[PDB]
RNA sequence: ACGAGAACUAGUAAUAAUUGUCAUUUGCAU
């Protein structure tokens, strides 16, 4: 159960509902949308990493 | 399989214009 640090170094856009909305956190929605993503285009297998992980915001 | 994805705060125009470094004052009393 370790937990990740994030530095960014760039400004970001985070966004709600357009695209002159910022926010500063975001939800489990957009991480795990962007770990399958990223699994996809990495082309590995996407069924080990559906159905076990547990992600906080 | 991220309220996403496309998207040059870009294009036009300058320090310009009229102004003199002048106006008087013995290389002079042996």
């Amino acid at each position: 159960t370790k937990v990740f640090k994030l530095s960014f170094k760039t400004p970001v856009h985070f966004g709600k509902k357009r695209l002159s909305d910022g926010e500063m956190t975001i939800t489990a929605d957009t991480l795990f949308s962007a770990l399958f993503i990223e699994t996809l285009q990495l082309g590995k297998d996407t069924d080990w990493l559906l159905n076990d992980l547990i992600i906080s915001d």
